[PDB]
């Protein structure tokens, strides 16, 4: 139902952008190829900083992160006066007033008056172009460098090319190959191949490659630009411009991508809530519907075929990329299981096809296997998606690419198959100096390894599940009872010297034996038992969020109480958005405390977010927390996949309804939700009193409500008992 | 450590402490003999079992001087206990008239030397064949300390502040350090925007706290000054904790590190004097809270604390009068508290930078 | 280090700097040959007893091409002050002609080279058989580092900005790790408060201190920004330094590590330029603090430098003109200053982020 203010109104593409990392994509959700503002030179990682003046075009992006970077990648930016060839050359003045970002579309004002706007389909963009009176008119294509080519059809008003730039995982025969159409003659054409302007020349190839267009554009009118690109073929990226582009206006391609964000965003609506509150959440789940990618295109005949990215060859059925699982596992894939089930169905495929095409699942993908970070977490994506229905692998198939994926190692991709497996099933652990990050990765693998088992179990497989379960508890090999933290071993069972629980590095990743020691998701019960029990756990714990201080100043008054809290954060106890300690503050949940979950949980979404620039206040947090805060607000998190569970939490709004498929909705009410009442008070679950710490995935499914009483003052009787805390392995 | 019975918890041999202030107070209701008996034994002996009772690594402690580490846990925080006790077990050997045994306890009361650490300024650990410990690190928890770092640590030498200055080269390097561990607020030019300005500066310290109030190695820190010519700086602090770390409230105890265990610190301090070295019957001259206190003391005595100018932002002892005797010195004996009388202070907004500077103004030192 | 004869003190061999620094700007009142032995003696011995007078470590730095630790105390700091004052005997030698020696010497100058550690980032240190230290700490004094730690030290290659930059990776990351430093408020959402939750965040991050104003091997670092493309970010952080570290109270120098010794920097970076590499007689530019500067030199000749909107909320250049034409170079020369003219500044309160980006507009380094 048509409302006002919509969904996508909400998105602001800009949170994140300062203090540069994210650029404002215009898309539609998973789209094959994103379109963005180009701050930054070709190369560079950071393509869009918030304060950065001068703009250089308007690039096809594919980039999932700027330490990852891009592939498959040109520009167009339209220029007027001075025709400026180079990315190192046009940079052209722009403000932040006349500038407005979306994700149906981007629109921006030069400071010369020259207007563009652009907007995206899957595929395919079309630009609309405003030119000054009075001043040359200008469209340069920069193809960028790494072998690319660009030819002009001038009477036909028609440019193609191949961009061939990457950053890694392609196969040798790589290309994006693109086409673009102008709705004005062109009246001059050139070349540039990195040293030369050539003017009248139509057909360039080198190195770095750009050519312009000069346009007569009389006034009143605007120039429109149609653009499509394939990884397939010069044919296929024809064949997309056609159905997606031709004929349209941006009106048309604009109007039709905000109706696709308000139809996928719209299947949470939140209600009761401020302004900052709805932008913060909209903006997050517009972030978290982006990635991955989808990477296959429809045919002449209309079905979905891909340029694998693994063995350089098409295939029928399903391919995505640019994702990093180990990122992407714990609330990504999650949200799509539950909210999008249709994308974990295509995205699982899309897993084994890659482990048919390269002898491996992948971790991180852009395109193709790219060595970054670590884990087996795309066992976590499919056995994640098995328990919850989502069954569209072959059984066997899947589990022979699990068992695999623990059982070898790519030859030199660190992160492609489990390195140090030898170790890991001869020790029990992966040892350290011998292992980089071995301690992380015993921690990551002891999960994987509860995956496979959970699968094997669910089909029927006693024996080998048996084999996986006896692996599940292998986090404990890692933990050093003197010192109550996880801390690491060479292959001789030898601790390492002088213990140190903040170390960055050498064993762990990302983070220090403070994070990685809550990284036991599939059994906080273990871990409490490894602690000491409950209590110690639940003190531990509390020491990681560090309460303001204020002594006896607040007699200076509260002013005092706000400074204060801002030190607290600014020392930073919990990281938050610290990968292994996502989990952490649902881990009350399991242990007795439901309320310190609610209070702490609140404080985060509170004052680490907002919607503007700098959204992502967290020191860590870079706007990897997207999905965090999606399900956070929403009230309950999937602490560990595989488990067809989520904790519940506190909700953010009055309300919010989740429209499920086969026309269920679910509804978690708190009608008297408010900034000062974080706290339930009482529950009920389809009008039954409800005392549960968690929500099981098939409660969601089957529709109903949640009804919350929420309150100023923590309820200490409910969800302390037994029967009340989720799953642990070990229980 | 009793509760009911033996406890294995923490470390020294701090009952030698119990008796011996007592003793040498008067209090004398052990058998002499047995006392110095037990004494000995809990320092030539431990529990089989209880690492806490007796003396753990004392044969180590004996023959080298010094408890090594990796060989025993803590042994650094061990050794700076241990030498203070065997100073009063001399103390009470000394005034029983057995010279011999006295001179071989006083021999140790120095082991403290034996583990500061010249290149860095710091109290630091040894193995047992005499190698100092790899990477030096003063804030470093745990090892060889205990509950505590060597910042901490490097303090623990109540029966001889003047010969831990000597180590650090003197009473001047001794003030710095002490100095440096109550971090001063900076507010840059920032004090541009009012007062409250002030008040944040001081909160992110403490925030801070460079000193551990509560932290029982450092729980005396504050009256070393008395000792080394600038009791003003005593007087200032002593007042500042009193003030921001305290209230009567449900989180009365603000300290970061306290949990109540400083309560009978500030019943110290807030009478105006505090016994740094217990064996020793003194007690070093700090600053009251109140404009006055009396003391109800045995015999029908009272002592009492005048400061009938103090206020809050008089935390200053100008001048002041013992008996109607002017009166420099930076302690009060327990004879002259137990007999009877007054001590009369003025109390000013500014420190008195003449007053109590001069050696026979500062209390006792092994060393002196 | 001379009071008044040769003391023990500090590290490197800074003698050649005076001497090399003053030449190449003409002031030669010293013999040639007798100057350039006594340079070279103090790079290839050591006197008996004070390893600060001569080179310590020659012969490790010889065979090795950096000094090794533990063998030699501060090793790391040595290696990168033995580079630059190689870099400073080449450029000697060279301009008197004798290239042989002279490229002897530059075959030394990018001995810096040898202690970066790739993995982390950061300087470091090895051993006299070429291992790394273990357990790196970018944050972590003493040791092979002087009054500061690899955070300080990585900074200090003056004479070749851009090699250091291929090191890190290129200008990019360089950029990056130079922001790292200058660590900015985050209030969170805390603003509500206005502008005195902005302050007290400020003042919080400073206590901080991820760069230490007044450490003496960053006190050029806010400069080289100047040769990485991005000046505006030199005059931002000058201006900021100078309008919240200094005063001309009793506290004065406000920096934690500033105890004075940065007057000649203020001095400097008060008239809008700066020193970064003495031998090479350039000033990098950064932001003038007045509306005008006149520098009286020799001969009559008078330098200004005129900035006539500047402001506090003016940091930044917009335009420049150097005698009346247009002036992009982020560097003025000795000669340039020494014939006297005008540098004449259009401030603004926004960055000019077209201004100063190019090759041409970067001051020297020995790898361009």
């Amino acid at each position: 139902s048509k409302k006002t203010v919509e969904f996508v109104d909400y998105v602001n593409p800009l949170m994140g952008t300062e203090s540069t990392n994210t650029y404002p994509a215009v898309a539609v959700p998973w789209g094959m190829n994103f379109w963005s503002p180009q701050t930054g030179e070709n190369g560079s990682g950071w393509m869009y900083t918030y304060t950065d003046s001068l703009m250089r075009g308007f690039r096809q992006t594919h980039q999932p992160s700027p330490w990852i970077n891009d592939y498959g990648t040109f520009s167009i930016m339209p220029l007027a006066g001075e025709l400026k060839m180079s990315h190192k050359e046009r940079l052209v003045p722009f403000s932040h007033q006349q500038e407005k970002a979306t994700p149906y579309n981007y629109s921006v004002t030069f400071n010369n008056g020259l207007q563009t706007s652009l907007s995206a389909t899957s595929r395919g963009a079309v630009f609309e172009v405003s030119f000054p009176e009075k001043e040359d008119q200008y469209v340069v294509v920069d193809a960028y460098n790494g072998g690319s080519s660009i030819t002009i059809e001038p009477e036909k008003r028609l440019v193609k090319g191949a961009t061939r730039y990457n950053n890694g995982g392609v196969p040798d025969n790589f290309a994006n190959y693109f086409m673009m159409e102008f709705s004005h003659p062109v009246i001059e054409y050139g070349t540039y191949n990195g040293d030369t302007l050539l003017h009248h020349q139509t057909d360039v190839a080198a190195d770095y490659t750009c050519a312009y267009l000069k346009f007569d554009v009389p006034a009143g009118e605007k120039l429109t630009i149609r653009t499509a690109s394939s990884f397939i073929s010069p044919e296929q990226a024809a064949i997309n411009f056609n159905r997606e582009v031709a004929d349209a206006d941006v009106q048309l391609i604009s109007g039709k991508a905000r109706e696709q964000w308000n139809n996928y965003l719209g299947r949470v609506e939140a209600e009761g809530g401020t302004d900052e509150q709805l932008r913060t959440f909209y903006s997050c789940l517009y972030r978290t519907l982006l990635f991955p990618r989808e990477f296959y295109e429809f045919d002449s005949q209309g079905n979905p075929v891909y340029y694998s990215p693994y063995d350089g060859n098409v295939h029928d059925g399903y391919m995505y990329t640019d994702n990093g699982f180990w990122d992407t596992f714990r609330a990504v894939h999650p949200l799509f299981t539950l909210l999008y089930p249709e994308v974990s169905e295509r995205v699982t495929q899309s897993i084994i096809n890659a482990y048919n095409e390269s002898g491996f699942m992948p971790e991180w993908a852009s395109p193709g296997h790219r060595g970054c970070m670590i884990g087996n977490n795309s066992v976590s994506l499919l056995v994640d998606a098995w328990m919850k229905g989502i069954q569209t692998v072959d059984a066997e198939k899947a589990l022979e690419a699990m068992i695999h994926q623990t059982q070898a190692r790519h030859a030199e991709i660190a992160s492609v198959g489990r390195d140090g497996f030898e170790y890991y099933d001869k020790l029990g652990y992966v040892p350290y100096p011998e292992v980089p990050e071995a301690t992380a990765k015993t921690l990551e693998y002891a999960y994987a390894d509860w995956c496979i088992a959970r699968f094997a179990e669910s089909l029927g497989k006693q024996d080998i599940a048996d084999q996986y379960y006896q692996k599940a508890p292998n986090y404990r090999n890692l933990y050093y009872p003197e010192h109550g933290f996880m801390w690491t071993k060479d292959a001789k069972g030898n601790w390492r010297d002088r213990f140190d629980a903040t170390e960055w590095g050498g064993p762990f990743t990302e983070g220090s034996s403070w994070h990685w020691t809550w990284s036991v998701f599939h059994d906080p019960e273990g871990l409490s038992e490894l602690m000491g029990g409950h209590e110690p756990m639940i003190a531990r714990l509390d020491s990681m969020f560090v309460a303001p201080n204020t002594y006896n100043y607040g007699t200076y008054g509260f002013v005092i109480h706000e400074i204060a809290e801002m030190v607290a954060l600014n020392m930073g106890q919990y990281a938050h958005g610290n990968q292994p300690v996502q989990h952490a503050i649902y881990l009350y949940d399991y242990i007795g405390q439901p309320w310190k979950t609610q209070y702490h949980l609140r404080n985060v979404m509170d004052k680490l977010y907002n919607s503007g620039s700098k959204g992502y206040c967290g020191d860590e947090d870079n706007g990897q927390t997207s999905a965090w805060y999606v399900f956070s607000a929403m009230g309950f998190y999937p602490v560990c996949p595989g488990m067809p569970e989520y904790a519940i939490g506190s909700p953010l709004f009055k309300k919010v309804t989740l429209h499920l498929p086969e026309g269920k909705n679910f509804v978690v009410s708190a009608a008297d939700n408010a900034a000062d009442r974080p706290y339930i008070r009482k529950a009920l679950l389809n009008g039954q009193e409800f005392t549960r710490n968690y929500l099981t995935h098939d409660e969601l499914k089957q529709g109903g409500e949640l009804n919350l009483s929420m309150d100023s003052v923590p309820n200490q009787q409910r969800g302390t008992q037994p029967a009340d805390f989720p799953y642990s392995y070990s229980k």
